């Protein structure tokens, strides 16, 4: 009977979400509040963060960026999504991804939503919310 | 000894930027004045245009944008790069890249660059600039 609320993450979260992140990912850095007031007024970045009502905790979290195209509906992506590994196979990351998508297709009226999977995990939740394989190469340059 | 300039696309360019990109993409729609403003106000989005100096004709296009990261460097993408099917394979293809990928590590300070590719010539360009195969999978959810 644990009760969750999607919400849009915010700067007052930042350390809580880099801590939530860098559990689980590659981090590098720790943005000053200068900094990460940047990233967080890019307007095509919409972080969202999954709380526990419980505990005011953040226990997941979904990067959505907008990818402006001229000529069609916008394009979108959807990178970093993380459950706390205390809350995963229960449903929220498939909850926490179905705010962001329908966000997608009716509050931002984006064409499509792109993503990379890479996992075991994640290919068969986005398969499990129609998101089907794409027919490209993906390439990377790292500096 | 035809001079070239590349450029930040402006909104003055929507309609000639269009005719460019939407013949080898897939094009749906032509935006208002205030959609197309909205768009290009995106402060991710780094439209690149590349001029003919002698006439002032945009020959190609590439997007360019930034997607924020918490706790590490910004990632970054190409999108939508076209030249002109007059003036290709004279090397205004890897002068416009060369110009977003300095722009990307020095001028957004971003860790990466990431991109998805179908034809050869284009795989090959990217390669020549330290592109590397990821082998990941792409998964989209049309709507
Ligand atoms: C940036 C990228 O490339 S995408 C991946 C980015 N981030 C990560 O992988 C972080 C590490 N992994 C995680 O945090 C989580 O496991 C996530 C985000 C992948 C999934 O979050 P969860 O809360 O565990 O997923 P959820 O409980 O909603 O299940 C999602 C679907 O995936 C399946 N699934 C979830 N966990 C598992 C598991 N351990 N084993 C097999 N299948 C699983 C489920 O079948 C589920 O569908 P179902 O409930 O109808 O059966
Ligand atoms: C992220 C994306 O946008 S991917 C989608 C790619 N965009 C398109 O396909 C639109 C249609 N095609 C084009 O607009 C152009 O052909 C582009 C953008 C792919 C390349 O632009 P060009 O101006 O022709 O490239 P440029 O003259 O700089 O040479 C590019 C490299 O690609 C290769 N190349 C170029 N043309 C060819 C060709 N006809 N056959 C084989 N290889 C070729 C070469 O290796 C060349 O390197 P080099 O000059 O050292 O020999
Ligand atoms: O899905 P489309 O809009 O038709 O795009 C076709 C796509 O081919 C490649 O993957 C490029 O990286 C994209 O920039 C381009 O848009």
């Amino acid at each position: 009977i644990s009760s969750f609320e999607v919400r849009k993450a915010t700067i007052d979260d930042y350390f809580e979400l880099r801590n939530l992140i860098c559990d689980v990912t590659r981090c590098t850095e720790t943005l000053s509040r200068e900094q990460a007031e940047e990233r967080f007024r890019y307007n095509t970045y919409h972080p969202y963060c999954l709380v526990d009502t419980e505990n005011g905790r953040i226990v997941g979290y979904a990067g959505f960026y907008i990818i402006p195209h001229l000529g069609r509906k916008n394009d979108s992506r959807i990178e970093h999504v993380i459950i706390s590994k205390e809350y995963r196979n229960r449903g929220l990351g498939r909850l926490l991804c179905k705010q962001i998508i329908e966000d997608a297709k009716n509050k931002f009226n984006c064409g499509r939503i792109d993503l990379t999977v890479e996992s075991h995990i994640a290919k068969k939740l986005y398969s499990s919310l129609e998101f089907e394989k794409v027919n490209t190469e993906v390439m990377r340059n790292s500096f």
